[PDB]
This record gives C-alpha cells, structure tokens and sequence, in this order.
C-alpha cells in the first residue's frame, strides 16, 4: 500500500587538468648569460638565481571536492 | 495506494582546464644577457633573478566543487 | 491512488578554459640585454628580474562550483 | 708578380616546407555515414572509398637542386 | 712569382621538410559507418576501402640534389 | 716561383625530413564500422580493406644525392 | 493467348587495323653517320640513340569494345 | 496460353590487327655508323644505343573486350 | 499452359593479331658499326647496346576478354 | 727490254627484270560468270575457256647475252 | 726500252625492267558476265574466251646484249 | 729480256629475274562460274577449260649466255 523506489543514478565526471599539458616545445634555446659583481654589500637576507633556459610548472591549485549526501526517511 | 519513484539522473561534466595547454612553441630564442654591478649597497632584503629564456606556468586556480544533496521524506 | 515520479535529468556542462591555450608561437626572439649599475644605495626591500624572452601564464581564477540540492516531501 | 685569390663564400639556404605544417586541428568530427547499394552491375574497373573523417597530406613535390660549378684557369 | 690561392668556403644548407609536420590533432573523431551491399556484380577489377577515421601522409617528393664541381688548371 | 694553395672548405649540410614528424595526436578515436554483403559476384581481381582508425606514413621519397668532384691540373 | 518471339540477329564486323600495313618499301638506304664528342659533361639523366635507318611501328592504340546487354521481361 | 521464344543469334566478328602487317621490305640498307667519345662525364643515369638498321614493332595496344549479358524473366 | 524456349546461339569469332605478321623481308642489311670510347666516366647506372641489325617484335598487348551471362528466372 | 701489262678490269652489271614483280594485288574480285548454249554446231577445231579471275604472267623474253673476247698477240 | 699498259675499266650497268612492276592494285572489280547462244553455226576454227577480270602481263621483249672485245697487237 | 703480264679481271655479274616474284596477292577472289550446254555438236578436236581463279606464270624466256675467250700468243 506504500511503494518507495529510491533509485538516483550518478555518472557525474568532476575533472581538473592543470599546468603545462599536451604542449610541444620543439627547439627552445636559452641565450648566453654573464653576471659580474665587484664590491656589493648586503645588510640583510638575499634570495637569487641565475640561468639561461628555465621551464617551470608550479600548480598549487587544480583540487576537487565532491560532497554527495543521500537521505531517505519514513514515519 | 501510494507510489513514490525517486529516479534523478546526473551526467554533469564539471571540467577545469588551466595553464599552458595544447600549445606549439616551435623555436623560441633567448637573447644574450649581461649584468654588471660594481659598488652597490643594500640596507634591506633582496630578491632577484637573471635568465635569458623563461617559460612559466603558475596556476593557483582551476579547482572544482560539486555539492549535491538528495533528500526524500515521508509522513 | 497517488503516483509521484521525481525524474530530473542533468547533463550540465560546467566548463573552464584559462591561460595560453591552443596557440602557435613560431619563432619569438628576445633581444640582447645589458644592465650596468655603479653606485646604487637601497635603503629598503628590493625585488627585481632581468631576462630576454619571458613566457608566463598565471591563472589564479578559472575555478568552478555546481551546487545542486534535490528535495521531495510527502504528508 | 701575379697573385690570384679565388675566395667565394656560400651560405645559401635552399629550403622546402610542404604539406600540413604547424597546424592545430582541435576537435574535427566526422558525421555518421550510410551507404546502401541494392542491385548494381559494373562492366568495367571500379575504385571506391567510404570514410567519415579523412586527413590526407600528399606532397609529390617539394624537392630541391643546388647546381654549383666553380672554375679557375691560368695561361 | 705566381701565387694561386683557391679557398672557396661552402656552408650551404640544402633542406627539405615534407608531410604532416609539427601539428597538433587534439581529439579528432570518426563517425559511425555502415555499408550494406545486396546483389552487386563486377565484371572487372575492384579496389575499395571502408574506414571511419583515416590519417595519411604520402610524400613521394622532398628529395635533394647538391652537385658541386671545383676545377683549377694551370699552364 | 709557382705556389698553388688548393684549400676548398665544405660544411654543406644536405638534409631531408619526411613523413609524420614531431606531431601530437592526443586522443584520436575511430567510429564503429559495419559492412554487410549478400549476393556479390566478382568476375575479376578484388583488393579491399575495412578499418576504424588508420594512421599511415608512406614516404617513397626524401632521398639525397651529393656529388662533388674536385680537380687540380698543372703543366 | 500470348506469343513473344525475341529473335535479334547480330552480324556486326567490328574491326581495327593499325600501324604499317600493306606496304612496299623497295630499297630504303640510311646514309653514313658520324658522331664525335670531345669534352662533354652531363649533370642529369641522358637518353640517346645513334643510327642509320629506323623502321619503327609503335601502336599503343587500336583496341575494341563490344558491350551488348539483352533483356526480356514478363508479368 | 503463354509462349516465350528467346532466340538471339550472334555471328559478330570482333577483330584486331596491329603492327607491321602484310608488308614487303625488299632490300633495306643501314649505312656505316661511327661514334667517337673522348673525355665525357655522366653524373646521372645513361641509356643509349648505337646501330645501323632497326625494324622494331612495339604494339602495347590492340586488345579486345566483348561483354554480352542475356536475361529473361517471368512472373 | 506456359512454354519457355531459351535458344540463344553464339557463333561470335573474337580475334586478335599483333606484331610482325605476314611480312616479307627480302635482304635487309646492317652496315659496319664502330664505337671508340677513350676516357669516359659514369657516376650512375648505364644501359647500352651496339649492333648492326635489330628485328625486334615486342607485343605487350593483344589480349582478349569475353565475358558472358545467361539468366532465366521463373515464379 | 719490253714490258707488256694487259690488265683490263670488268665490273659490268648486266641485269634483266621481267614480269609481275614487287606488286601488291590486295583484293581483286572476279564477278559471277555464266554461259548458256542450246543447239550450236562447230564444223572445225574448237579452243574454249571460261573463268572469273585471271592473273597471267607470260614472259617469253627477258634473256641476256654477254659475248666477251680478250686477245694479246706479240711479234 | 718499251712499256705497254693496257688498262681499260668497265663499269657498264646494262639494265632492263619490263611488265607489271612495283604497283598497288587495291580493289579492282570485274562485273557480272552472262553469255546466251541459241542456234549459232561455226564453219571455221573457233578460239573463244569468257571471263570477268584479267590482269595479263606479256613481255615478249626486254632482253639485253653486251658484245665486248679487247685486243692488243704488237710489232 | 721480255716481260708479259696477262692479268685480266672479271667481276661481271650477268643476272636474270623473270616471272611472279616478290608480290603479295592478299585476298584475290574468283566469283561463281556455271556453264550449260543442251544439244551442242562438235565435228573435230575440242580443247576446253572451266575454273573460278587462275594464277599462271609461264616464263619460256629468262635464260643467260656468257661466251668468254682468253688468248695469249707469242713469237
């Protein structure tokens, strides 16, 4: 005398694709680099780098959440 | 005497595509770089870089949420 | 004597595409670069860069939300 | 009393680039194809094809010649 | 009393690049194909094909000749 | 009283690059294929094929000749 | 109550006659031939012939087709 | 109550006659031939012939097809 | 109540005659031939012949097809 | 004291060519011939001929005579 | 004391050419011939001929004579 | 004390060519012949001939005579 047919269907396809992806870098070339320093004074913290060709992918992001609560109640 | 059919169908395709994607960089060239520093004084914190060719993908973003509650109640 | 047919169908296509995407960079060339500094005094924090050809994709954004509450009740 | 200085310099760059080159074909999609043939008759030679998506690069050409004769004589 | 210097310099860069080259074909899709042949009759030679997605590079061409004679004579 | 300096320099760089080369085919997909044949009569030679995804590089070409004769004579 | 007579008569004399046919050549004389070649040079393909008398009959053509469907139907 | 007489008569005389046919060549004469070659040079393919008299019949052609389908149907 | 007579008569005389046929060559004469070669040079493939008289009959062609069908059908 | 040199040279080319020579008679046709004769009387010798086509070559002539004498007498 | 040099040279080319020589007769046609004779009386020798086509060559003549005498007498 | 050199040269080539020679008679046709003779009377010798086609070559002539005499007489 009561029929309950709780029959939800989920095919949802939550997707994330982040950073250097599916690319061609055929023949990249860094140039020649020279750094000359004589009588530098630093009173405080130094961060530095020197290079010619840098290729960098960082990607802090690209995360996913699925929250999917299902409830049925009767009385 | 009572029939409840609860048959929702979800095919939702939540998608994120972020950063350098599907590109051609055929023959990118960095030029020659010279840095000459003589008699410099820094009273405080220093950050620097010296490159020639830099390729960079950062992507802090591109995240997904699906929040998807399903409820049926009877009395 | 009562029939309820809760039957929503979802094919929602929530999509994000962000940054350098599907591009051709054939033969980009950075110029020759020289920096000369003699007697610079810095009283406070310094941030710098030197390069010839920089390619940068940042993308802080491009995130998605799908919020999808489904409810049925009876009495 | 006689000085001959035969000194030709050649940097000739004879180049050929032929057919589908450096292209992006993102998402080409062939249609559905049906061929129905009932009661046919062929008295002579038959050539056929049935595709949906064909990508073809032929290039019979694109060849190079450099013809470079160098002569010096004396008497 | 006679000086002959015969000093030709060749850096010639004869080059051929032929057929599908440096391309992206990201997501090419063939459609569905049906061929129905009932009551056919062929009195002479038959050639056929039935594909869905075909990718073809032929390149009969793209060949090179460098022919480059050098002569010095004296008397 | 006679000086002959026969000093030719060759750096010539005859090059051929032929066929499917440096490409990305990221996710190519052939479609479904059906061939139905009932009461076919072939009186003469038959060549056929059936497929779904074909990738073909043929390259009859792309050959090189370098022919480079050097002669010096005296009397 | 129905008489069908199908009595086609074919007497056709389809004929082809090609090349040197039904000739007299009485006393054809080739003359004296001399070729002197001193200091020749050929960078590419050579085809030659040297002779006093040639009587050459080629005939690539001269073929025949008869195509002759006959049909009778009743109901 | 039905009479079908199907009585086609074919006497057809499909004929091909090709090349040097039914000729007199009485006293054909090639003359003296001389070839002198001193200091020749060939970089690529050579085909030659040197004779006094040639009588050459080639005939790539002269073929026949007869195609002659006969059909009677009743119902 | 139904009489079918199927009496096709084929006396067809499909014929081919190719090449040097039915000829008289009474007294053909090749002359004297001389070939002198001193200081020749060949960098690639050579095909040659030297002769006084050639009587060459080639005939690549001259073939026949007869292709015939006879259908009688009743119901 | 006496020299006699009797040294005649005879190259004489005495030649005869008579009758049906070097012809083509291709398709010569004699017509129908009929003779009817009821009650004829012949009182003397009869010579008679009937026929459709005649190709008579008779040649009672065409002969050669060479009458030659060589005499040396001395005293 | 005496020299006799009797040295005649004879190149004499005595030639005859008579009758049907070097012709083409293509398609010569004789007509229909009919002869009817009731009650003729012949009181004398009969020579008679009936026919449609004749190609008679007779040549009673065309002969050659060379009467040659060479005589040397001395004293 | 006396020298006799009797040294005649004979290369004379007495030649005869008579009758049907070097012809083609390709497709010569004699027609139909019929002769009818009811109540004919012949009172003397009869010579008679009937036939469709005749190709008579008779040649009573065409002969050669070479009468040659050599005499040397001395005293």
């Amino acid at each position: 005398s009561v029929q309950i047919v709780y029959k939800p269907v989920d095919l949802s396809k939550v997707t994330s694709k982040c950073g250097s992806l599916g690319n061609i870098h055929h023949k990249p070339g860094g140039g020649q680099v020279e750094v000359k320093s004589e009588k530098l004074d630093f009173k405080d913290r130094v961060q530095s780098k020197i290079g010619s060709l840098d290729n960098i992918t960082h990607v802090p992001g690209g995360g996913n959440k699925k929250i999917e609560t299902h409830k049925l109640t009767f009385r």
